[PDB]
This record gives structure tokens, sequence and C-alpha cells, in this order.
């Protein structure tokens, strides 16, 4: 009667077991409202129960820090810190992953504030790190060692998308973003809940608990507990009227009208105002700008903002792609075009203009065509006989672009010497440098 | 009472209704036993139900060609038929796939019956046509213009597999693999069942209805009926003793006993005894051994008839690749070593040395380790800088490994200069080619 393995059944009918041949089945069916807050201020995302049937909503953990002392904790909390060793981000309290931690070092690359190292992010997953620190206009990745911008090793992996940096762990869902004035730490709740720690604060959706020591128990005076968060290292062992400008005053400007809901400001003003203070007349007052419209973006809401700024502060990227406010995260590239599950959420950066597109990740010429691209950044179309290197090449479309097949010329001599020291000389030929001609020529002896 | 959708409930569980809640459960689950023998005597293969109640046996449509005249039709049915023209093999009865058809075309790649060139095979699918034609040692494909070997466009996929250059559409799950002499087809039964039509047969299960001319006919010979399938298009619009060789003995001999049982060796045997009898010291019998032992590779009973042959028929690739018989279909390839996963029966081929691997699809440069490795077919080292192409370039794990930026050679000028006629000199710099340095040359 109770049936042989009252008993919670296949797509959710538990049952009631009758009988074997007869039951008394229950349909399961679970649906909540969306989680009306989650004290970061952005929106809850729908995990699903271990049941399929049923499903909740949880908060997602998302840090936040812009400018030189500027962060938004796991829970929103905003709290200015300044400080000049490594501080750790984000570790794991009760360890579950080998090595997980994001860590910032700030300044601590150089004491002096400029574009060739405001901080450096370093990412340790198990046994990588990733080290994304700005030199000047762009970062270089150092991965234990240099390597490019789309990187995948070991399940974690990194790619540029818009103006950011992307350090990301898929089996973890750990995605974590650096700009040369912004990082960003987005953890699932279910994950990393009620388990993570450092300067990001403790994510438990409440932001009265956000400042735990190393020690783990927590302060009011959340300034104070960041500086407890400090990851010693051999280096610098003992790692010790302003006028509001009108460009400050953008944040709550008509121009972010649809970013005053769903998305404080207040912090960002005020971040915006301090830094006006901090020294006018240095371009790091335009830092809180971007954060905020960064977090519009994210809320689904993309603004163009920069032209609205009289200048001051734009991008620096190349002349063959143009700046735009609004677009796709991942861009499309030729090689690559695929569903990529697109978030569609629009960032802003600067791609291949309307009638070109990028060829492929790691690659940054545009192209029309999709044709081929080689070490050297230059356009080929399929079938084109073309002479890279020193070698014969061809532009197929296939498992590889170019074939390449060695050139076929050699050094022409001249066996008759019939003057005065006739010497096979092999000079390179203009036409082929490598195929020069090595004929006899009469030197003074 | 009536059950508010007495229903088929779900992991296949039945029901039938007195109330929604007291309802009389049932359960569906069965497993047939393996078809015994299909026509093609491969094994079937396990087909799903559209439910998840039970599944069944339904045996994969495959037809072999090998040497000059030889096939075997979906279901085991084996004849001898020579041609000139371009001939189809499988095309739809009813079109279900737009433009879907495989082609051969034979005496027209070069009227040669040998390995350099015995045919030409045509595979069309939508808007892509794929010809594979074979030079000599090797086989090129052409697509609408050349490409390359792992080429992939619009669901349809071209690789290499061993010593058989693959043509497969997953969308459709055909298959179509040529080696100079030889085809092999594959086609799922579900998708392709009794709708097949051309030399290869219908793949009904049944030998008997095979042989069908392109009207809806039966006829017993085969053979005629190869000759009505002939297609026609603007290309080539005119188109209409015997000593018993050991060699074709080594089918019978005890190295291929694995193989006499689950495969009827019968037809191949019959196959190089006519191929040697046809002209006899032309080594035209090594198709039929090659096809027997792949069809053996296909039913796991993988050997090595070559080294037995004794220098009759051997594989050909460059020095860094060495053949191992039974290897496997897709290369361990440094990048996308993905543990691909693959059906683990090997097939015969040459690779890479088991120190070594393959360094990427479309390259084949057996990298140790692993690098990247330039248009020029040479090797890399992670963080290894070099100058290629006149611009220094870094070889570093990630997009794009050959990072190359350009000369910044900063030439430094000699050119104040005293000695009789020393004019100003940019020659090319002798320590770089890339570089011309003025150096200031005397007369
Ligand atoms: C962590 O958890 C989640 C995010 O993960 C968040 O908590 C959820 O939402 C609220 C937080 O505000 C929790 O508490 C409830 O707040 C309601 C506020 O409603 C007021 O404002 C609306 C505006 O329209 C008015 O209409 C309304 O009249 C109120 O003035 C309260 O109304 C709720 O009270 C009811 O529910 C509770 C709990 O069942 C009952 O005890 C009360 O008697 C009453 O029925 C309630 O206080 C809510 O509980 C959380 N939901 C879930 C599913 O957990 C938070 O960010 C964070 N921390 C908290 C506080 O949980
Ligand atoms: C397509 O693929 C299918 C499945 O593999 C094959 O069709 C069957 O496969 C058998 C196996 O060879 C074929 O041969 C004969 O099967 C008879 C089955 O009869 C029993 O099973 C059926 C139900 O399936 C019952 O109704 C019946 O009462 C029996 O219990 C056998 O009886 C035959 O035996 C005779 O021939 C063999 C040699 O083959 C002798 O050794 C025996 O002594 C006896 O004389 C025989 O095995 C048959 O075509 C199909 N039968 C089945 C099992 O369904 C086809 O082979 C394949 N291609 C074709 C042509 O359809
Ligand atoms: C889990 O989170 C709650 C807050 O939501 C906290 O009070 C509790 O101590 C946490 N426990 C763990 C497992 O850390
Ligand atoms: C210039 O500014 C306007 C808003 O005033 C904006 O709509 C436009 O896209 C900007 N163009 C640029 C980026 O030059
Ligand atoms: C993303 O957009 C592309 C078109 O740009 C589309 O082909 C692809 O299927 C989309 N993927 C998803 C699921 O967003
Ligand atoms: C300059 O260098 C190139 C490349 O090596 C060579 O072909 C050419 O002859 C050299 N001379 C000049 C000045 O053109
Ligand atoms: C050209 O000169 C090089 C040396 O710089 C020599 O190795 C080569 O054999 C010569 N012949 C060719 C390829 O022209
Ligand atoms: C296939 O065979 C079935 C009978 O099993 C028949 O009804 C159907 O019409 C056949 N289809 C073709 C086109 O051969
Ligand atoms: C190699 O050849 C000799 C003669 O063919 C034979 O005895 C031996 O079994 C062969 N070994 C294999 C299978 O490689
Ligand atoms: C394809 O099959 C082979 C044969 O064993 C097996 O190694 C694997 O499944 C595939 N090869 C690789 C490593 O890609
Ligand atoms: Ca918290
Ligand atoms: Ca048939």
């Amino acid at each position: 009667p109770e049936c042989p393995d009252t008993w919670w059944l296949c797509d959710c009918f538990m049952a009631t077991c009758k009988y074997n041949n007869t039951v008394e089945i229950v349909k399961v069916e679970c649906e909540p409202p969306p989680m009306p807050t989650c004290s970061n201020g952005l929106q809850p995302v729908r995990v699903e129960d271990p049941d399929g049937c049923c499903w909740h909503w949880e908060c997602d953990c998302y840090c936040t820090g812009w400018g030189d002392p500027h962060y938004v904790t796991f829970d929103g909390l905003y709290y200015s810190y300044q400080g000049n060793c490594t501080y750790v981000l984000v570790e794991e309290i009760s360890p579950s992953v080998d090595n997980f931690g994001v860590y910032i070092d700030n300044y601590h690359c150089d004491p002096n504030d400029k574009v060739s190292c405001p901080r450096t992010l370093i990412v340790r997953h198990e046994t990588q790190e990733v080290l994304i620190k700005t030199v000047h206009m762009m970062p270089m990745q150092v991965q234990v060692q240099a390597v490019a911008l789309p990187y995948k090793k070991y399940g974690l992996e990194v790619y540029q998308s818009g103006i950011n940096y992307v350090v990301d762990i898929p089996e973890l869902g750990v995605l974590v973003s650096y700009n040369g004035l912004s990082f960003s730490v987005r953890l699932p709740y279910h994950r990393f809940g009620n388990n993570t720690k450092g300067q990001c604060g403790t994510c438990t959706n409440t932001t009265s608990d956000d400042c735990i020591l190393p020690s783990g128990e927590i302060v009011s005076n959340c300034e104070a507990a960041a500086d407890q968060w400090l990851v010693n290292d051999p280096s610098k062992p003992h790692c010790p009227d302003c006028t509001p400008s009108p460009l400050c005053q953008l944040i709550k400007d008509s121009l972010f009208a649809q970013c005053h809901a769903l998305v404080p400001p207040q912090h960002y003003y005020d971040a915006c105002v301090f830094d006006s203070c901090f020294m006018p007349g240095s371009s790091l007052e335009c830092a809180s700008l971007q954060a905020y419209a960064a977090l519009c973006a994210q809320q689904n809401i993309c603004l163009d903002w920069r032209n609205h700024t009289h200048g001051a502060c734009l991008v620096e990227c190349p002349s063959h792609r143009e700046y735009q406010a609004c677009g796709p995260a991942e861009e499309p590239t030729c090689k690559s075009s695929s569903s990529q599950q697109n978030n569609t959420v629009l960032v802003e950066g600067c791609f291949c203009p309307e009638g070109t597109m990028n060829y492929a990740p790691g690659f940054d010429v545009c192209v029309k065509t999709c044709g081929c691209v080689g070490p050297d950044n230059v356009p080929r179309e399929f079938g084109e006989h073309f002479e890279f290197d020193c070698k014969n090449c061809v532009c197929l479309e296939g498992g590889s672009g170019i074939i390449c097949q060695p050139k076929r010329c050699s050094q022409k001599p001249v066996t008759h010497c019939v003057e005065d020291g006739t010497y096979l000389a092999t000079e390179v030929n203009p036409a082929d440098t490598c195929c020069n001609i090595t004929v006899c020529k009469c030197n003074t002896s």
C-alpha cells in the first residue's frame, strides 16, 4: 500500500500510495513573488529549488569599488577607505574552493597616483593567479608570466568586455571585472552566501554585518575594519572653498532620470563631490559617473553620458574603433559567431564601426568580409594569394586560415667567375630579401 | 474522477483515474532482445522511443564501395559495376532535406584505377557542395573553391580521421568517408528509412528491395540497374591466367580470425580475386583488405594488415608522422584537448609519436608540450621571443598566441663621413635584413 521503491515521484508528483496500481497523487508547485529588496538594490535572480517545480528568489552578491578610496560592499553599504598595501577584497570564511581570493593592491605597485598603476587586481583560484595591473592606457595580465586577453585554463577564463577586463569562474559562477578606475565582484548567493569575507563584506542580504574583521566579529566603524584586511607580503612588509563642479551635477541631472529609480544616486554624487574636493582639475572626478552608468547598464538601462560631460574625460582606444555608449557585452566576432546566450545587457565601450566587424577573439582588426587575418593584423580574403613572412601563402577557408607553403626561390650564383676575384656575392634580392642572389662579382683582389 | 490532465504519467508511468488524487498507477518499461541479424550484418544501434518508456534496435544504413567497380548496398548486397561518368550514390525518394545527395564520379578525377586517383565524390547538402578529389597521394577538397581540412559551414563539417576524409551532417546524422580507394556512407534508419535511392539501394533492412531504377522499380540485377542512375549536368554533357595470389589469401588466413565472425568475408575475398584477375601485379587487391579491416574496426576487431602484407600496401605521410594501425579517430590535439569524446573504436592511420601530439586542428606539427605554431609550421614555446616577418613577436598563452609588434628598428645613422668618396649609405642591416641602417659606405 505504501509504495515499494507515500513517496515523492518524478516531475514533482508526490504521491500518497493507496496501492501499487492505484494511488492518491499530489501535484507540487511553488511561485514566489520577486524578492522585494536585495539590500544592494540590484534585481533578484530566480534560483531554482532542488525540486524542479519550486523555485525562489535569491540576491546576487555585488561589490563595487571606484576611484581611489570608494567601495560598496556586497550588501550596498558604502564606505571610503584609502590605503597602500594589497588589501583583500573577498575570501571564503569556510573554505570550499582551494584558494579563492580576489585581492586589490591599490598604489602598492606605486605610491604616486597615475594611470601607470591606480591599482592591480589579483584573482587567485586553485593553482592559478591572475594579476591585471593597468600599465598606463592598457592593462596587461600576468598569470603566475604574461598572457593574452582571451585566456582560458583550468576552468578560469579571462576576456575583455566593453571597457571591463573580465575574469570569471563558470563552475563557481564568479565574475570579476576590472576597469582603469573601477572593480566589480559578482557572486551567486547560493554558492557563496554567508560564506564570504574581506573588504567587500559578508553577503547575507542585510547591511548590518557587512564589516567583519579577519577575526570575524563585526564593528560599527566599517572604515576601520577595512584596514584589518591587509594581505601581508614580503615587499613593504610594514604595509602601514571646494566648488561642486558642474560635472558632479550630472548625477542629479535629468540625464540620469531613469537611473534615479532602481539605483540610489546619493553615494555616487557624494563620491564625485569628495573626489572633486580631493584636488580640483585632475580628471579624477568623473570616475563615479562611469560606475553609476555601469550599474545603470547592469539594470538593463543604457545611457550616453560622456558627450554630456563637455569632455575632460573620454575613452582612449585606437582609430579603427568608435566609442559606443550602448553595445554588446561580447562583440560579434566573425570567426566565433554563435548563440553566446546573450545577456543583452548593453555595455559601453568602443567597438568596430557599423559596416565592419571584429575578426576573432584575440584579434583587433575590424573587417567587412570575414576572411582570415595573420600574426600581422592585416585583413586577408578567402582565396587571396599573398606572400606573408618569406613564404608564399594562401588564405583558404577551413581549419587553418593560411597554408603558408615555403617560398620557391634561391640565391643565384655565376659559375664562370672569369673576372679578377669574381666571387659569388649573396646580395639580398630587393623583390625577395630571403630569395637573394650569389652571382660571381669582381672584388679588388 | 476523470483525470483533469487516466493518463500516461511522467517518467513513463501510466495511470487510469477514479479521482485526480485517487489514480490507478501503471509503469511501462521493457528490453527487447537485439535485432539478431540485419541484412548489413552490422550491430544495430539503440534508438530511443519518442517517450521514455522503452527503445528498440535499428541497424544503421551502411554503404561501402572499394576499388574501381565494387559496391555493397545499404543491405549487404555486393555487386561490381563499371562506369565512366558521375553516378548517384544516395538521394531521397521523397525530398525532406533540400538538395541532399551524395554523388560518385568515376574516371573523371583522372581515368585511373590505382590509389593515386581512383575517383571523386560530390556531397551536396542545401547550398553547399563538397567535391573531394584526390590527386596522387594527396586528396584535396573543393567547396562550391578549395578549402582547408577542418572545414565547417552551415551545419556541414569536413575533417579527416585516420586515412579517411569525413564529410558529416550532425543534424542529419549523415556520415561520408572518402579514402582514395574506398568510400562509406552511413545513414540513421529513422531519419532515412525506405526513403533512400541510388547505387547504394534502399535501406529497408532487406537485400531484396535494395535495387531500384530511378523510377520506382525492383530489378534483381543490381549491377544492371546501377547504370540507370547517372546524373548528367553541363559538366561532361556528352557522357553516355589469373593467379590466386596469396595476398588475397590473406583474407582467409588466421590473421582475420576475429573478422570471419560478425563480418562475412566472402564478398571481400571474391572482390580481391576479381581485382587480381582484372590485371595481376598492380596491387589493386589491397583495396579489399583495406576495407575488410576498416569494417572490422567498425565492429571493434581492429587488426594490422599492412605489416603482413609483406610490403605490398603501406601508408604514406611525412617523417614527423608514424603509422599506428589502431589509434584514435579524433587525434588528441593540444588545442582543444577537451577529452574529446567520440566513439572509442580505433581507426588506422598515421599519427604523431607517442611522446608528442598534434598541435591544433588544421595543423600538422607534432608539438611536444604545447606552444603556439605560426603560419610557418614552426613549434613555439610559451613566453618565447622570436623575430618573424620582420616584426618582434612573442608566443604567450591566450588568444592569437603569436602577438607580433612592428620592427621598431632604431637604425642609428653613420652620416658625417670622411674617406675618398664616402657617401651616406642606408644599406640593409646585416644584423637585421628588415633594418637598412645608414653605415655611410665609401666609393
Ligand atoms: C533579506 O531578505 C530579503 C531579500 O533576500 C529582504 O526581505 C524581504 O522583504 C521584506 C523586506 O522589506 C521582508 O519584510 C517584510 O516587509 C514588508 C514591508 O511592507 C511595507 O511596505 C509596503 C510598501 O508597499 C507596504 O504595503 C506594507 O504595508 C509595509 O508598510 C512587510 O509588510 C512584511 O510584513 C508582513 O510579512 C511579515 C513576514 O511574513 C509578517 O511577519 C508581517 O505580519 C506581515 O504579514 C515584512 O515585514 C520580507 O519578510 C522578506 N521576504 C522574504 C521572503 O524573506 C530583505 O532585503 C532582507 N532582510 C529581511 C528583512 O528579510
Ligand atoms: C532485419 O533485421 C531483422 C532483425 O535482426 C531480421 O529479421 C528477423 O531476424 C531473424 C534472425 O535471422 C530473421 O531470421 C529468422 O527469424 C525467425 C524468427 O522466428 C521466431 O521469432 C518470431 C518473432 O520475431 C516468432 O514469431 C516466431 O514464432 C519465432 O519464435 C526464426 O524462426 C528463423 O529461424 C529459421 O532460420 C534460421 C536461420 O536463419 C535457422 O537456423 C532456424 O532453424 C530456422 O530455420 C530465422 O532466424 C528473420 O528475418 C526475422 N525474425 C525475427 C527474429 O523477427 C532480418 O534478418 C533483417 N533483414 C531482413 C531481411 O528483414
Ligand atoms: C548564514 O547567514 C545568516 C544571515 O542570513 C547568519 O546569521 C549565519 O551566521 C550564517 N551562517 C553561516 C553558515 O555562516
Ligand atoms: C553627443 O551628445 C549627445 C547628447 O547631448 C549624444 O546623444 C550623442 O550621442 C553624442 N555624440 C557623441 C558621442 O559624439
Ligand atoms: C545572440 O544574438 C545573436 C545575433 O546577434 C543570435 O544569433 C544568438 O542566437 C543570440 N543568442 C542568445 C541566446 O542570446
Ligand atoms: C633594404 O632592405 C630590404 C629588405 O632586406 C632589401 O630588399 C633592400 O634591397 C634594402 N635596400 C634598400 C635601401 O632598399
Ligand atoms: C640567400 O641568403 C641566405 C643568407 O642570408 C642564404 O642562406 C640563402 O641560401 C640564400 N639563397 C636564397 C634563398 O636566396
Ligand atoms: C516504407 O514501408 C512502409 C511499410 O513498412 C510503407 O507504408 C511506406 O510507404 C514505405 N515508404 C517508402 C517510400 O518506401
Ligand atoms: C610484422 O611482420 C611479421 C611478418 O609480416 C609478422 O610475423 C609479425 O607478426 C608482424 N607484427 C606486427 C603485427 O606488427
Ligand atoms: C576518439 O576515440 C579515441 C579512440 O580511443 C579515444 O582516444 C577518444 O574517445 C577520442 N580521441 C581523442 C583523445 O580525442
Ligand atoms: Ca551582509
Ligand atoms: Ca533494402
